[PDB]
């Protein structure tokens, strides 16, 4: 699997601070937009892009705070997010765009798709953000032998969202870079792919957004702001007629095979895709698969749509 990332530096200003993103693809192509989550960039689509990017541009920004995007004083809310993430696109100048979404990426780009329907010729999505009504929903499996993982997952995100002791161990230990991303990738992740994971959040001071983050995760009725927001994005989603790709791998994370099996029904126009032995950064364990699959379902999305 690729450990480099060799696309051009682009940056744009966004509500004042630059963005970083990636830019690749003919300038003339349907823009496929690839949105990251926590605690990684856009490095974690590098070996996903270049399977698109003969046919379509290819528009991976780095978050707000993450990657190599400016890192303002803020609290980094999800809705700090939201506000950079929807100047980011209009800056871009983008009009319809195909969205390619992980984890908080899928949070954001959800939520952008409802409030933007017209504007979403597709969606490929894998281990993304849905209503967790309790904590037993949370990882939920009912696969025996996946148990105690799952409740070892629970423990993990109860403690990031726990007073003092959260960020003793995201800011001051650094555990969702050192501990819960490599955690989540079968395969084991290189020292040349964890130092560039690691490059943005050298300074434990920086690290705010990637505790933020888990204390934002919509879990029994709180925060409630984001609660009411995924409830609602995932209302859309399951009515929407919108073309759907759906990523899962074995035994996932927050999606487990049992519910990619039921999203399968549950979500229209979806195909899905078993990637084989993934957790939650599925990306790191087949990017190739994954990168082939968006390939192959892009051209259909022109259906029924144009550009003149
Ligand atoms: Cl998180």
């Amino acid at each position: 699997i690729g450990t480099g990332f060799p696309f051009d530096p682009h940056y744009v200003e966004v509500l004042g601070e630059r963005m970083h993103y990636v830019d690749v693809g003919p300038r003339d192509g349907t823009p496929v937009l690839f949105l990251h989550g926590n605690p990684t960039s856009s490095y974690l689509w590098r070996n996903i892009i270049p399977h698109v990017a003969p046919s379509h541009r290819c528009i991976a920004p780095d978050l707000i705070g993450m990657g190599k995007s400016d890192k303002p004083d803020l609290d980094y809310f999800f809705d700090d997010h939201v506000r950079y993430l929807d100047a980011f696109i209009e800056a871009l100048g983008l009009e319809e765009v195909v969205l390619v979404i992980h984890d908080w990426g899928s949070a954001l780009g959800f939520h952008w798709a409802k409030r933007n329907p017209e504007r979403v010729k597709g969606i490929a999505c894998m281990e993304f953000i849905r209503p967790i009504p309790t904590w037993d929903e949370f990882h939920h499996t009912e696969v025996a032998e996946e148990q105690d993982h799952a409740e070892a997952a629970r423990e993990t995100f109860q403690a990031f969202r726990t007073a003092d002791v959260g960020r003793e161990l995201i800011i001051d230990q650094n555990a969702f870079i050192e501990r819960v991303l490599p955690g989540g990738v079968v395969r084991p992740l290189t020292e040349v792919e964890m130092d560039h994971y690691r490059e943005p959040f050298l300074k434990p001071v920086d690290r705010e957004p990637l505790w933020r983050f888990p204390n934002e995760l919509p879990i029994a009725g709180e925060p409630a702001n984001i609660v009411a927001l995924v409830e609602a994005y995932m209302n859309w989603l399951h009515q929407s007629p919108v073309p759907k790709l759906l990523f899962w791998g074995t035994p996932g994370a927050l999606i487990p095979p049992a519910e990619a099996a039921r999203l399968a029904e549950s979500l229209p126009n979806c195909k899905t895709v078993d990637i084989g032995p993934g957790l939650h950064y599925l990306q790191e364990d087949n990017p190739d698969l994954i990168g082939s699959e968006i390939a192959r379902w892009l051209p259909a999305l022109e259906h029924h749509h144009h550009h003149h």
